[PDB]
């Protein structure tokens, strides 16, 4: 599992559960090809998005549907979504955890890039 | 000045200076039209991107060129950019401060939305 | 104004207003002496805590009463407070902006340290 | 394991490894009694700090030695440490993950309070 997404809710201090995550790879024409997607689990994690075969070097976008998340909770969000865009680079560390911490008017994302 | 962008560098504990910021508005046809752009000043702030008249309702995207920022400091950052996408002025005109704090492998973005 | 505290509310996308802030300086004997205190204003800022003369080298603790803040909004937050502890003015006098972003179960604190 | 600490490095995008964490419980006299401590693992996690028997209701402080961490990496830190102070409350959710994301001049902490 070379790409994992973990999402946390900073309002309720919980995994952000059932958050839609779409992953895109930048095509040669600079458009975003849908690549992988899913909903975060009860631990706010999304595993099995890609394999080490499929996850080649390139620019990827992780799109977290934070707005849907907040709407389901009855809380007014600011952002349309949380968009994480990064170059997956073969060279060094290669397991990516994309950690997102969500608040209605704020989010942070962090990459944990390991071996 | 209804849309301000402020960028802080979490490594240096300083404003993130000369950070390129590009603003887009989603068009009727769902593409991103170029709305405004600028560089953060010495204070890490970007003022004067737009006006009350111009900043109409819509979905805007603020793309903060965090990569060039880190690169020019010799740091190969994780993200290509920090982009904040939001519906603006849905309940009437507001002042938006897009506050972003940058680390090579992390950024956070906060919105300060005030009613003038 | 060498020490400013700014507090943002990440739930409301607003300044965190009337947030009690207490500043302590570690004494020669290692206890926390009360240095200054105040409430964040409408802008979520707290200015005038100290002066260049008073703000001498030392280890300071800024305790942000984030709990009362959330409580008065009907929210039972996780943390009792947000406290930022730092050595100030080690390389000569600096201006410190303690920037804090609050969510009921999370807070972040950033330091903007500038040389006047 | 009712109290876990996870620390991440936002500069290197990695678990924050070998970070000293001290946990304190507020004594009746308002002093902080040392309670539990440890170093974060290679995954930036600190498990086994307490047990569900020992971890009673009360005000706890998690003190993360972020300054030592940054010094070992040759990076000038701002904070002396990251201090997380919270009331452990029996009532509801009761497994605490204290997540800290570290930068030299910034940190955030988040509580993941689960069942
Ligand atoms: C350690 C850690 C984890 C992993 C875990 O909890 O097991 C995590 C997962 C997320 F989805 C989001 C954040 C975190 C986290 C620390 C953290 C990161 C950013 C912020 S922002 C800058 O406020 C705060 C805290
Ligand atoms: C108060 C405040 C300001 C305004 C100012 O200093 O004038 C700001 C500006 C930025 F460009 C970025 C962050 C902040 C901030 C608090 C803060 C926000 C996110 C984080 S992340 C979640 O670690 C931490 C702290």
């Amino acid at each position: 599992c070379p790409l994992m997404v973990k999402v946390l809710d900073a309002v309720r201090g919980s995994p952000a559960i059932n958050v839609a995550v779409h992953v895109f790879r930048k095509a040669a024409d600079d458009t975003w090809e849908p690549f992988a997607s899913g909903k975060t689990s009860e631990s706010g994690e999304l595993h099995g998005l890609t394999t080490e075969e499929e996850f080649v070097e390139g620019i990827y976008k992780v799109e977290i549907d934070t707005k849907s998340y907040w709407k389901a909770l009855g809380i007014s969000p600011f952002h349309e979504h949380a968009e994480v865009v990064f170059t997956a680079n073969d060279s060094g560390p290669r397991r990516y955890t994309i950690a997102a911490l969500l608040s209605p008017y704020s989010y942070s994302t962090t990459a944990v890039v390991t071996n």
